[PDB]
């Protein structure tokens, strides 16, 4: 049962549609909120936006970083001066199950593999009902941030797994995501210890603490990697997140933006408060016609189960290579002002992933990239065929929120410009 946002404020002109896609036998209720290109939906690609968590709603990217609408105290919509769908029809799915607005009576989803598994089951039901996005030869891609840096590849395989498919995937976008923990994990000390733009935030004492605490942390990532057992992956998580994330947290700096400060407990980004506010409202909860009673951003439970399952420490970075091997154009982009999923570490994981153009990628030199729109160096490229690593200058964990001009700049140009920067 689905309604149109035709009822809510949000994005007028274009033509939005929202609601649910259901799965009988499994009893799973997917929730989405689509928007048609501000230009031509017929030409313009298709996009799957994915937030992390794990267990966080995707609406958040919608009203907070790259959607059309925004949240004012007023709990009144706002137009985005640099929206994502400006030149493309976007999809705002609420995965996993029981996230944001989706739901179920009895499931699972205590891991990634099985999540994609449901995601593909929805991509085929959606494409079905709105076949108006393929036939025309409409390039479809997927994007996400943070934990989606786990999800994405895994979902990307899942999908490509079916030759059976009712659709085509063209590329992947991953922003400030967790992908190859084993490698990204050493980038914790460097980035907080004064080596990645902003300056040292931790007493050198604390720094050496991270450097001792490292060896141990890592052998744990390995064991998880090679074993994939709860017995190793679980302590690898707790231990590493301990030794390396907490010291920064103590300082009470924002975790998504080293420049901004945020003390422990409250929000780092309060405005998202208004968001959970606008969502639950009586009129707003109506339109969408969502069958949920109370909407939360994230679901503690889901988070917990992923954590208690080993999740976070599994080498999903492997999937990346297959996809590259299967000639899939990939884009790894990083806000350079974020601590939780640094550009230092996302840089490096890239710099070492194996794939056919393995040596050439590592050869190719870094170049300064010019924002499509604003005409200003906005980051730093490393490109090689369908695999590109970009460093977004003056960016936090949610790059679109911080630099909208540049994001879209980086966006369309990748969406359009021929899978290169
Ligand atoms: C998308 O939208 C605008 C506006 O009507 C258009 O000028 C632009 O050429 C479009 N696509 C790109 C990537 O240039
Ligand atoms: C994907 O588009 C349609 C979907 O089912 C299919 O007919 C076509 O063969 C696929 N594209 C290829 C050739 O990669
Ligand atoms: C990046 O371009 C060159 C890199 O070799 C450098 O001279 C320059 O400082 C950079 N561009 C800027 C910051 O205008």
């Amino acid at each position: 049962k689905i309604k149109d946002p035709k009822i809510l404020g949000i994005d007028p002109n274009v033509t939005q549609y929202t609601g649910y896609l259901d799965v009988e036998d499994e009893d799973k209720h997917f929730f989405f909120w689509t928007f048609e290109s501000r230009n031509d939906p017929a030409k313009d690609p298709v996009i799957l936006w994915l937030n992390g968590g794990p267990g966080c709603s995707s609406l958040t990217g919608l009203f907070f970083e790259l959607g059309p609408s925004s949240i004012g105290p007023d709990l009144k919509p706002i137009g985005n001066p640099y929206s994502w769908n400006s030149n493309a029809t976007v999809i705002f799915l609420d995965q996993p199950v029981n996230v944001g607005f989706s739901y179920s009576g009895s499931s699972g989803v205590s891991n990634t593999v099985a999540a994609g598994k449901d995601v593909y089951n929805f991509l085929e039901l959606f494409f079905d009902q709105f076949p108006e996005y393929v036939n025309k030869g409409q390039d479809f891609h997927i994007a996400g941030e943070s934990y989606a840096g786990h999800y994405i590849p895994v979902f990307a395989s899942e999908i490509l797994s079916h030759k059976d498919r009712n659709f085509n995937l063209t590329s992947v976008l991953i922003g400030n995501g967790l992908t190859d923990p084993l490698t990204q994990y050493n980038y914790y000390e460097p980035m907080a210890c004064g080596e990645g733009g902003e300056p040292s935030v931790l007493p050198s004492e604390e720094c050496s603490a991270m450097e001792d605490s490292l060896e141990r942390c890592l052998g744990l990532i390995e064991s998880c990697y090679d074993s994939q057992s709860v017995w190793s992956c679980v302590p690898a998580t707790i231990y590493c997140n301990n030794a390396q994330l907490a010291p920064y947290q103590r300082t009470g700096r924002n975790v998504y933006d080293i420049r901004k400060d945020c003390e422990g407990g409250n929000l780092c980004y309060p405005t998202l408060q208004d968001i959970d506010d606008y969502l639950n409202q009586d009129y707003v909860k109506e339109a969408v016609g969502a069958e949920v009673d109370h909407y939360e951003s994230c679901n503690f439970d889901i988070n917990r189960n992923f954590l208690f399952a080993g999740d976070w420490m599994k080498p999903y970075h492997t999937a990346v290579t297959d996809l590259l091997n299967q000639d899939l154009p990939i884009l790894v982009y990083a806000g350079d002002k974020d601590f939780i999923c640094n550009w230092l570490g996302n840089k490096a994981w890239t710099d070492v992933l194996p794939w056919k153009y393995d040596e050439e990628f590592a050869s190719q030199k870094v170049r300064n990239w010019t924002a499509s729109i604003t005409d200003e160096v906005a980051g730093e490229v490393k490109s090689y065929k369908h695999f590109t690593y970009l460093r977004v200058f003056n960016g936090g964990h949610m790059v679109p929120f911080d630099v909208p001009e540049n994001a879209l700049s980086m966006v369309n140009e990748w969406i359009h410009g021929g899978f290169s920067l």
